[PDB]
DNA sequence: TTTTGGCACGTTTC
DNA sequence: GAAACGTGCCAAAA
């Protein structure tokens, strides 16, 4: 939590668009992988921010 | 089934 | 007086 201007915002869309593409995470899941490498975000947040950024769903691109 | 939007609180600083 | 940041549940939408 109480992250900068952007360090989840600069990287849900920097890995998710890097891995499968084909096979897209959810609002939950992209919050799990950044607790394991510094940022600690909540589904809540990280929602909002794929909001905010551009994406509508990514299972909607893929499908 | 899965993925996601609206409402509200904690915090600190102005 | 108020903002800004992440974040708790609910139900809505595909």
């Amino acid at each position: 939590h109480m992250l900068t201007q952007g360090e989840l915002m600069k990287l849900i869309k920097e890995i998710v668009e890097n891995e499968d593409k084909r096979k897209p995470y959810s609002d939950q899941e992209i919050a799990n992988i950044l607790k394991e490498k510094g940022f600690k975000v909540a589904r809540r947040t990280v929602a909002k921010y794929r909001e905010m950024l551009g994406i509508p769903s990514s299972r909607e691109r893929r499908i």
